[PDB]
């Protein structure tokens, strides 16, 4: 497989990069509520807590973004797998009738959160910004929840099957042998 | 252990995004030549490729990127562990006798590249914005290279060894048990 408009057979030069965590972007709320799979994801500040998702603008994601000014980040362990392939394959909110998902609301921002996900990271757009091909939505944290197992010792518990992605349809998980650096 | 300025003591928000995988950021050139371990990376375009890292002001590598415009973004193994964390704990270009490293140049950019690394991608800065705490340089990809081993497969070789960080000093890497969504 290949991305899409790859004019020059090869491998992505994003590749590089990979593996790379899957995470669920939540947006819109109501009937509008979509979630779509996301992996450029990152951390952009400690205090305040500031995320980053690039995403198209051809992403159903990208309008309710715009519209509403808020997403969810929901974190998806390797037992979600299907769900999270829904989401990075179906195109909007019609694609959550297939899904294994119970929404449930947010603490702040008015799109929903999901049960079932290791962590929900609540986030208000304070800037987007167009890098190439993607948008690149900065978000203020308001609001986050998780599932106490899966950050039972104030950090990732491995048990709980954190996602990572390999190559187009391909994904794993960590180790949970942990090497010490100190 | 937790980051420093945290007031309030308890998870830091940012470790619900955790694992992630650790890069390092080369900077500088010649004697100012200088590394450091970086988690905060992502991809922002898939063409052009484009990338994005969070650093802090207060790293020397701000200083050297902002002075040069430049800086490479080298992926290690597992394997050189005490040596991400050299980059990752101590301070500026004199770190760097401490370091199992061998400069080598990179194609494009006046920064070098680490022979040692899994990947070197080769960036030249296009933006850089203040969030919070950190400043978001921007990058296009102008250059990399790789080992072949590591990407045989036009894909993350798992047997390589990826890096992920799970805690302050914890670090692991993949499970090489690949799940096929399709
Ligand atoms: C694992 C995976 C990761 C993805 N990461 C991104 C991403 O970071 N940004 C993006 O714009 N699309 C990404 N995609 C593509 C979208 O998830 C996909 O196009 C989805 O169908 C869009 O749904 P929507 O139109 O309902 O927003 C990813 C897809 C997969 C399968
Ligand atoms: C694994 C790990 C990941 C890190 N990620 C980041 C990061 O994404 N951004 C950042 O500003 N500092 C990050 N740091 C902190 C810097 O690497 C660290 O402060 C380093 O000593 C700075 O070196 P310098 O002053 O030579 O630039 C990280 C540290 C470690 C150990
Ligand atoms: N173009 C994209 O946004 C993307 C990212 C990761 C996987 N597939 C597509
Ligand atoms: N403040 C930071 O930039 C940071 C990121 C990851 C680990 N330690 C510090």
């Amino acid at each position: 497989h290949h991305h899409e408009n790859l004019y020059f057979q090869g491998m992505e030069g994003y590749r590089l990069l990979y593996p790379m965590r899957t995470y669920l972007i939540v947006s819109g709320h109501g009937e509008e509520t979509n979630v779509m799979a996301a992996d450029w994801v990152t951390v952009v500040s400690f205090d305040p807590f500031i995320v980053g998702v690039a995403v198209a603008p051809k992403r159903t994601t990208h309008k309710l973004i715009k519209k509403y000014g808020e997403f969810v980040i929901s974190v998806p362990s390797l037992d979600v797998l299907r769900d999270v392939w829904i989401a990075g394959t179906k195109k909007g909110p019609s694609k959550l009738k297939e899904m294994s998902v119970t929404l449930i609301p947010s603490k702040k921002v008015k799109v929903p959160s999901i049960e079932e996900a290791l962590a929900n990271i609540e986030c208000r757009v304070i800037d987007a910004r167009s890098y190439g091909d993607h948008t690149f939505f900065v978000g203020e944290v308001v609001g986050y929840t998780y599932k106490d197992y899966a950050f039972e010792k104030g950090k990732p518990n491995l048990k709980a099957k954190f996602l990572a992605h390999v190559s187009w349809s391909e994904f794993v998980t960590f180790s949970e042998k942990v090497h010490k650096a100190e």
